[PDB]
């Protein structure tokens, strides 16, 4: 399983080549945030709890926690398909930078860890790279 993820900020696309800038101006209202999920190699017509956590990047490098939401998510067919995250709006920090981390867990159990053939584990599903600039925004200075 797989999770392919872009952020859109006060209506700017994040790619793996550039972050979402935000502009100063659009800053002022506070910035919404949504995050486009791609799945791929889920289990068709399972429901999943798809946790989305908006980070700060501290000059210093490490990550401080701004915003969390969980929704109830059910994978299309083969498995395959696009969800939604929406953070709504966020009082951000000009000058600041942002990265959205998603975490997709099965509701039921969907793997066998003890050859059994009874499954007994949720399919866990992570995107969780400070490093994806399809995944940060940031705001912009005058
Ligand atoms: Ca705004
Ligand atoms: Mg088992």
């Amino acid at each position: 399983g797989t999770l392919r993820c872009t952020v859109i900020a006060d209506g700017v696309n994040g790619s793996s080549e550039k972050e979402a800038l935000v502009s100063f101006e659009n800053s002022k209202d506070g910035v919404d945030v949504k995050d486009t999920i791609n799945y791929e190699g889920l289990v068709a017509n399972q429901n999943y709890t798809l946790t989305g956590t908006l980070m700060h990047v501290k000059a210093d490098g490490s990550l401080e926690e701004i915003a969390t939401k969980t929704t109830n998510v059910t994978a299309g067919e083969n498995g395959n398909g696009t969800w939604g995250l929406d953070f709504g709006n966020q009082k951000l920090q000009v000058g600041e930078k942002y990265v959205v981390f998603e975490n997709a867990e099965s509701v039921e159990n969907l793997i066998d860890t003890d050859k059994d053939y009874n499954l007994d584990t949720k399919q866990v599903v992570k995107h969780e790279d400070k490093n994806d600039k399809a995944q940060t925004l940031v705001v912009e200075k005058p």
